[PDB]
């Protein structure tokens, strides 16, 4: 039986707050539905023995959508009752599409067959979260059945530090492909997971992983104080730039608002947020409580006003509203008691919407795990 079974109740950080209109029970069975709901929709066959997630309609995969099926499995045990069969699935689809770069990470992409599509190389997030959702499933599970987990967890993590870390440099790279001079100092701040780094450091003994968190609290304060000072807001992607990180400019690798809050840094204030609730670490506090701040009065505390796009100084470049968006505000707003309100309105929000898509719908899930106080570590 599962060690760490759903819900478990974390105890976040003193001064944390959770949505306090609502009962517990409430939320956890929230939860509850939006994982089925989830796993209807998304969680699909790969043959025998094997699982995957399907982002888009048309059954593609990428492996940050390989991650957060990980991840959620493992959360959700206690549950779900076939949680470790399909992280064990899950598990045998990622052995089975190693990256051409080092044969621990995930190539990034497949079609609806299976096959690796543009570049077999890997992605740094989905990487990260396969690690950590394999630590997970040691607490969960042990390590002691058909697959060793801490074992396949550290086995990924050194290939993570060793391919998809800039050692000079102490940054997380885009993937392990990103090694030239264009992008092998650029780094994406949704892969700030700053707590799954802990998790790494605690697993191997490798205090590289110290040296990247250091560096990356020093990253997220020195962008926030020069490029967004008056939002809190990360930049989809960060450069090098002589002696400073500076946000990408259009176009750099995705597009227009490369260096604006986008689609990927919309998960910052969920993955950031994360290490201050679990372990007190406050050195971004300020740039979290200043996006709490800036967001909530931007909206007038509606959260059906967030739109899926800012510049850095707080101008909307998004056209409509995106759970994908909304929901990470709601876990950052869990820093003060001052944002009580706020979150009760996200919550409400996240928890009533619909099924927007394969990544609004996973952003959600996890922002609600997260709120409702079910998250953890290792």
């Amino acid at each position: 039986a599962p060690n760490k079974p759903f819900p478990q109740h974390t105890t976040y950080t003193s001064g944390s707050i959770k949505p306090n209109h609502v009962t517990q029970s409430a939320m956890d069975n929230s939860v509850k539905a939006k994982w089925d709901s989830w796993k209807s929709a998304y969680l699909k066959t790969a043959g025998t023995g094997k699982y995957y997630v399907k982002y888009q309609s048309n059954g593609d995969t990428v492996s940050e959508a390989h991650g957060y099926g990980m991840l959620a499995t493992v959360l959700m045990a206690g549950y779900d009752s076939n949680a470790q069969t399909y992280f064990d699935g899950l598990y045998q689809y990622y052995k089975a599409h190693p990256s051409s770069n080092n044969s621990k990470l995930m190539a990034w992409k497949q079609n609806s067959s299976f096959q690796n599509i543009e570049g077999d190389d890997s992605a740094t997030d989905g990487d990260m979260d396969i690690a950590y959702s394999l630590l997970l499933a040691d607490k969960q599970w042990g390590s002691s059945g058909s697959i060793n987990y801490l074992q396949a967890g550290k086995d990924i993590i050194n290939a993570i530090m060793q391919s998809d870390v800039n050692q000079s440099q102490w940054t997380l790279r885009l993937g392990d492909w990103a090694t030239d001079n264009t992008f092998k100092n650029a780094t994406r701040p949704s892969d700030f997971m700053l707590n799954h780094l802990k998790a790494f450091q605690a697993a191997t003994g490798d205090a590289r992983w110290a040296n990247v968190i250091d560096k990356t609290y020093t990253i997220i304060n020195s962008l926030y104080n020069g490029y967004s000072s008056s939002t809190g807001l990360l930049p989809d992607f960060v450069v090098l730039s002589g002696s400073t990180y500076k946000p990408a400019s259009a176009d750099f690798l995705e597009g227009a608002n490369d260096g604006s809050y986008d689609y990927n840094s919309c998960r910052t204030p969920w993955r950031i947020t994360t290490d201050y609730l679990m372990t007190g670490d406050s050195r971004a506090l300020n740039q979290l409580n200043q996006m709490n701040s800036w967001i909530s009065a931007k909206v007038s505390g509606n959260p059906s006003n967030v739109k899926d796009g800012y510049k850095l100084n707080g101008t909307v470049t998004g056209s409509g509203g995106s759970g994908a968006f909304y929901a990470p505000f709601g876990v950052s707003a869990m820093t003060s008691s001052v944002n009580q309100n706020w979150l009760n309105s996200v919550w409400t929000k996240t928890a009533g919407s619909s099924n927007e898509g394969y990544y609004e719908d996973s952003i959600k899930l996890f922002s609600m795990i997260v709120m409702s106080g079910n998250w953890w570590t290792y």
